């Protein structure tokens, strides 16, 4: 069950593939290559136009058929040095992230079975909750927080002991 | 979608063009020219009669046709020095700003399409939430908080 | 709209005029002249039997006819030195304040039309909320916190562009 | 209206008169004389068996005939030293106070009209809420909180 | 009314008599003699396997027949000192306390009428709420908090002035 | 009643026995030996495939036949020490722990009667609530919080 790290990896891979070096229309920040989940915080992060994917808490409920409903959360932060205008650039980055989340397809999985092979699976639904930004201080830099939720269905490894 | 800073720019342009040096009746602050969002806080801003717009969190809901609804928030701050009575000037500014927000039409809007041109759009509705007031301390200056919410439809639909 | 400072000025004028030098019956503080809103805090205020009104937050709701309902709140404090006793004399003050607020008529307005003349208006209702009291410390002095709410109808400057 | 200080004074007079040197049955603290509201806190109060009555926030509601309903609050504090047990003496004082509040009639009242005479009145009903006490520290003395509510009708009506 | 320390003393006497030096089945701590309410806190308490009962707040509601329903709370604490295992011994003691409270009879009373004699009474019900356990720190010692509630009927000393 | 420490022993024994050096399929942590409750905190624990089980507050309700219902809470913490990804190893551990909690039967139980013998019993149902994750700081190590609830009936009835 869980699949949390696999979900994060699929998310960052989807952002990278669908955002980089293609389709000037629709999506436009042209991240050459960057986005990841292993390296974050602030210190380090020597480049700009970088966006980070965090890991958050989850919630769970039990349905009376062995099916599992699991709610998962992913905080997303965006950084941009100045260029034209902190507000404009942060809003443009968050808009591109949002459209990549929404308009194209369902989320994909690359789970690894116990000491076996990878069996791809899908993700039921995706919802983007409130998205906030930083304040005036730390003037030349800027932040953009994104709160997104994922609802996956774990494999029913029940009723099969 | 998103489309926040353009909401801010549209509101700033509307307040600036609607308040400046025209219509002596109805509107009474006569800002020569001023209102912006790039520069705020308190430091700098060497004039008074200065009103500022902030940008804050917005929340969204998913209607079952691919349609989007998003409620956005803007804090408004007003400063004034003392020509006569600080409370009177503050309420004067707040009344004028509320009038300009409410009475005239929907907001004009200036989206910027990917690597293309600007296609004008609208803003659904305007709502004025609580109006706070500053305190006695920092005597010669004064503040007047305004809470306003915006609800726009983002010009895009899901699969 | 608003009319907030006009409301405060009208209420303080009502208190001062209706409370001073007249009607020994039903009213007993006989304030020579004092009640105001511009000067408060504690420092200054060299006299006593002084009473001050503050300015507080407001709340607004929109009715589907262009009519506006705005709730306005006014915190009022009373300062009084000694004499007979702090408790009874402060409560005598606040009892006079309550009776002058409730008993006699609705409010009056002296609002200002944009670059024009003053057109008087009325205020719908007054409701008096909790009335707190100070504590033992600062012994020779005492406070009396009284909170009042005002429900006015702003001029319908809508449907007329 | 308001009238709360006279409510407190009447309650103090009632406890003093009903508790002192009379009726060995029912009431057992035999307070010779003490109970007041002018002097409290802890400092001073050199004797013991003292009990104090405070003054607190009140709330009001408007019925549609000009009638007024106002709920009031009185914190009550009891102190005891150590003849035998601090807990026992505290509960004995608390039980006697609750009995005197509950069993006997409505409260008497002594309003003073504006520059006139004293016209006695009544008090509608008595309600006593949670009863808490002190902790281990400050060992030789003891405390016992009493929370009571008062609901009076103000002898006046609106327009 | 009240009768609070009557409840506390009856409870502690019940624990003592029903728990000490008898019935090696069912009840298993063999507290030789100890349990009390006057002495607590931590400092002092030189023995061990000691249990202390506190006094807490109460709550009261009024029924329209002169009957009073009063809720009273009693926090209970236990202390133990190594021997086998802290967790085991603490839950050993708390299981004994819980079964003594629950399985055997209703509470008794030794209340005192004004300057008279003792007329025993009863207590309607007992409920035992959440039971917390202490943490690793202060290693050789350990706590296990018990929160119980009682619901007695105060004597209807109303309608009889 | 109560019975918490034996619940903890049953949980630790079950995880240890279902976890060690058997069934390469399904279960992939191969913990040689670790899980316990006597030693925890962080200090000590010089190995870091370790998993710890805590003890928490429980709540009870009274059904009207003398039957008792008790909901118990168990915080579970997992540590790990690199070798590839901290996040990946933590999620693998959490998935394996959730699997072992859910898939196999009700919990076995080993109550000890007063000065008697051990009579095995059962545990009604297992529920796993929210699962938290650690933070960036303290980089080379990792945390993985698990919160589970236990609902056992006490093998005794009231009068």
């Amino acid at each position: 069950m869980d699949h949390r790290t696999s979900i994060a990896q699929a998310m960052v891979d989807r952002i990278s593939k669908q955002m980089d070096g293609s389709q000037p229309d629709e999506y436009f920040n042209n991240l050459y290559g960057n986005v990841s989940r292993q390296t974050y915080k602030f210190e380090e992060i020597r480049e700009f136009p970088y966006v980070a994917v965090h890991i958050g808490t989850e919630t769970g409920q039990y349905l009376p058929s062995g099916q599992q409903w699991m709610f998962l959360e992913l905080p997303i932060l965006v950084y941009d040095k100045e260029k034209t205008d902190i507000q404009e650039q942060l809003e443009k980055l968050v808009a591109d992230i949002k459209t990549v989340i929404d308009t194209g397809g369902n989320l994909e999985y690359t789970v690894s079975k116990p000491n076996g092979s990878t069996f791809p699976c899908e993700a039921t639904d995706m919802i983007i909750t409130s998205v906030s930004t930083d304040e005036g201080l730390l003037a030349p830099y800027g932040l953009a927080e994104i709160n997104v939720t994922v609802r996956y269905q774990p494999p029913r490894r029940s009723l099969r002991r």
